[PDB]
């Protein structure tokens, strides 16, 4: 198995690690953040949106068991202070949010990891991948990001309508679940004051350079697209809505039918495909990062339409993260 | 003054009673509803989004006094009925989203009104009327629609676009606040499957007929515009996200311009326009239909943008189904 | 098995129908509600609480078949159409909230049942069972009722306090999810003027016989106990803070090990018992009807003192619901 | 005019901003906290909860004009640099939740205010005093306390409640908005576990000092009174659930009537009655710290009855701790 160790407990670091337990080719064997193993314990078992944790969780001499594996508990804010050697790490998922560039992500290879996923944007050069758009572009970086969870979405869908019916320019909306960054009541939020009015009161538009960023794992579409967000008062579960202008005329038949042959194929298990009736709460737990929703699209004509596609932002990218773990080892 | 008896005590006829209180040339002089004088009273009072009633409200003798002014209560099933003459009601505001068709809406003017304002889409030929968009086409017809919220926001916008740029197609989609159709947890929702799904819980995707029915108020527009809906977790304000190619270049700057220029002059108290970083919850209140939020917007280049509008769905429609009322009876 | 039929596929119904399937005893076989066959697998398939069915759902026929069992599906207005007899119904689980008294739950009697469970509580003297409390009372009646999910979260914590310590007097408030009895935008409850205002902007007091019918389970609490509840913006879990004056003086730690020894014990699988920091997700698909959180109760003195106790209103009842019918079946 | 200097600019600062405008006795000359004018002019104008700013606000020269008048603005981290002295401030508001020792609010008269008001319990003996209560035992002290939101909603019920009756006993119950110090999602509270949870999907019970506080304005009820808290899904408007045992028999209808007689009398301003079918979002702006609800409420006998009282956490607090400073400057 692939050793892996996370950097950060906080929403992603923690269905990363539940996500994760499925697995067979891959094993957490450490956890670092500014917490007690007691408070990690806790906040593994019980999940507001996930609900509790499916397997046992202990607490033992300062460190976890979980389904009766020892797994390492530190607390170092220094990445170069990890000590992963010592545990064995052979990949690290960067999941703190603080440490998006190689200067700082590259301190966890000087503790002893051999590669790094970081589980956000990049704010280098570092290279982004979303599977089912470019992990087959990998080439041997031992630092990398998986982009964004609304990137995961919209990359996926975008090659396939790019890839069918060619995509002469496209505008995005996410409707996009509450997060952590809010706030419950209006409070301070200095660099972007939208997005500290109180969350479950509010539709709250917000940027997202997932667009643009779909520009960089498909440079084919590079410059072609971008987008917007409204964050809304749901705890989880976003949906993309994209408004593309076609090259080739295609029917909305036409497009679904493309979709679905992908969410058959090529992408299975990345893309999926429903025509049922289907609202967010549907997807919690979705492990496709980009679920095509039939019924909601809408064409004005042959070269004009608009398609959505649902993601939970938490556990499709988090799953997501895991296979481009897998993916960087092979 | 115009004598307004309204039809309906549910959201919008509420709302229309409220607005109605601050205007000169028209007094409400009678309701009906299956509901009690008491019953209504409590209605008027006391509302969770918009407040204490601004006011005085007593029962006496089976009716309301609102103001110091007596308003007859009444409970008729059957439009005919309603005796609207006996307190000399000139337009009725018909809300109770029953009769929109000229036959059931005509029995208002059989019980002795003189003409009728449908405070949603009609669902025949009867002609719908939007502020901003097509008052000056009223010709003098006894029975009109005002369309709906969602309808009121997008036409006065897409008319600015239109005339300065030319809309050579155009998609929308309204982020939209839960309404009274919806249902508090999953239940039954027999023509509308997505819509019985709990509201407080989901992101749900939903039909609307607003963007084709722009095509009603502006012909020009005809088979140019269509569009969807997603209901969200908010109790009221709305937000239209439009997304058009253009005919004639126009930078992002022009666009602002332009809809400034349309805010501050012949579309003044209908069309708004704002630089401030907004949230939905700014415009609980708001008396125009349609508010151009310029920080939200995107274009992608000069020929394609996406344009953002909001819209308190009661207040707004509420006010300006008064205007029509006004216009008619000139 | 038990073979069951359930009348009306609202909430209680069809997580009643989830419950069941994990059990050897009894079988569903039937189902009648204003519900097409596509609709009622629909509504079966996705739930906005309890997430996605966990198993096959088909339609064949205007039937269901559900891991591939046959279900018959029916809409029959009158109880005494219902044909029970024809699918070989032993007992009906009687779920609509419209047939609570002998004369109409026996029309299920007369078209072929043996035996009737309402889930909810009786109208008249038919009389109420609640797990922990009294199933031991049952006396071959062929028509009982379940009481309420409130009764089931407070009966057995009032038992377990009442032998051990003598409750005196006591008065309870449930804090309560927001159900589909409520609206979801301020709208007309004639009969409950505050439970029609806005459910997910408002805490709303509301009554409840709960506490009352507690002496009905439980004689020795005639008269003891009564209470009231607050709805609040949640979609399911509610909780009991139960306030009572003790005969025989108690400090909290022989009240917290007198409910653990009962949890332990009598009352496994009905009354739970946790130290942890648990909220109200933590028990969303909770079983036990009454989970008593230690850390949440406070005491003032050894004779009074404020107990809380967590029920998942849905799944806890609906599983005692198909507890009571195998109980009556033996 | 007494001249105010505001020390933090969170929900309580800037209610307790917007409630002074309408006073004659006190102006707002100053505020210090670490945001901008321009993001102090913004959290001013737009409020989710209370709506837009009533009246005009402008940035000039790095400080504020609001309603014409001038207002400092400043960023200082060390009271004792306040330069208070240098605006000519007779009291200052300490809102800010870091300074509620004598010690460290002593620094505010140190830069030149002579007295100080913290807007939160005091964290040692400096004197707390709630209106209705106590503000008669004020004895020329520098530095006071307002003490919390919801004693101000308990003690003069309590007081009203022991002065006829005679409390032998109570426990109290808030159901209570959630707050600032809550989470959007589930995510890290080091000192509370359950208030680290998503503050949206959940009831979590909570700890408060608010009932033994009321013991130390009324020291008549120290040691007769303790409580707890549910936090749950609501931005605002929280109620107080009083169950107490009486040393005099009283009827419900004598604990309503002398309720009302206090609220017509003694406490008018500060104590409300209402007999209207009330839910939270009707206190939304209430003044009053404590409103009654005689439907509400409910009695197992004379002697042992749950009472029910409304308060706006933001608004009445923020109300009294100008009536505090107003007092103390007599
Ligand atoms: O930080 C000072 C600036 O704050 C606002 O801009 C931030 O917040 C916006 C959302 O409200 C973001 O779109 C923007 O990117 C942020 O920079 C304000 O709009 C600016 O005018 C202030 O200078
Ligand atoms: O009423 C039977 C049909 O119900 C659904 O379709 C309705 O509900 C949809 C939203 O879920 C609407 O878009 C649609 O316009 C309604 O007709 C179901 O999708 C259909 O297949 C059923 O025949
Ligand atoms: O139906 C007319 C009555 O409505 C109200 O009372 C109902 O609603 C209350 C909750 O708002 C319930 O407590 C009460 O049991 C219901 O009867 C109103 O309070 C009454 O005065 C009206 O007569
Ligand atoms: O900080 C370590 C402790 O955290 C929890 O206790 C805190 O959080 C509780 C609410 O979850 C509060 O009631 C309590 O007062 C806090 O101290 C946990 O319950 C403790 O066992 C941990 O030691």
């Amino acid at each position: 198995t692939i050793k892996v160790g996370i950097n950060g407990f906080g929403r992603i670091g923690r269905i990363v690690f539940r996500a994760a337990q499925k697995r067979s080719d891959i094993e957490i064997v450490a956890i670092n953040d500014l917490l007690d193993a007691d408070y990690m314990a806790y906040m593994l078992k019980y999940d507001s949106t996930h609900g509790r944790f499916d397997g046992t969780v202990e607490v033992k001499d300062g460190h976890l068991i979980v389904n009766g594996k020892k797994i390492r508990v530190t607390a170092e804010r220094d990445p170069a202070n990890l000590k992963w050697d010592e545990v064995g790490v052979d990949v690290v998922a960067e999941a703190t949010g603080l440490f998006l560039t190689d200067e700082t992500a590259r301190k966890h290879i000087t503790a002893g990891a051999k590669k790094v996923v970081m589980t956000g944007p990049s704010k280098d050069n570092t290279p982004m991948f979303v599977k089912g758009a470019n992990f087959d572009k990998y080439a041997g970086q031992d630092i990398v990001s998986n982009a964004s969870c609304t990137t995961n979405c919209l990359a996926p869908l975008a090659k396939v309508i790019n890839d069918n019916f060619g995509i002469i320019e496209g505008l995005m909306t996410t409707v996009h679940a509450t997060t952590a960054t809010q706030k419950t009541v209006d409070g301070p939020s200095h660099k972007d004051w939208r997005g500290g009015r109180g969350a479950s009161q509010n539709i709250i538009p917000s940027s997202t350079g997932a667009a643009k960023a779909v520009g960089k794992v498909l440079p084919e579409l590079n410059g072609k697209l971008t987008g917007m967000a409204f964050r809304v008062p749901t705890p989880n579960v976003s949906v993309v809505d994209l408004t593309v202008r076609l090259e080739k005329a295609a029917t909305y038949e036409q497009i679904k039918a493309a979709v679905k042959a992908a969410a058959e194929g090529e992408m299975k298990g990345v893309l999926g495909y429903t025509e049922d009736d289907v609202v967010s709460t549907d997807f919690n737990g979705e492990v496709c990062t980009s679920v095509f929703d039939a019924k909601a699209g809408i064409a004005l004509n042959d070269n004009f339409v608009k398609l959505v596609s649902w993601y939970d932002n938490e556990t499709g990218y988090s799953n997501k993260v895991l296979d481009l773990i897998a993916h960087i080892s092979k």
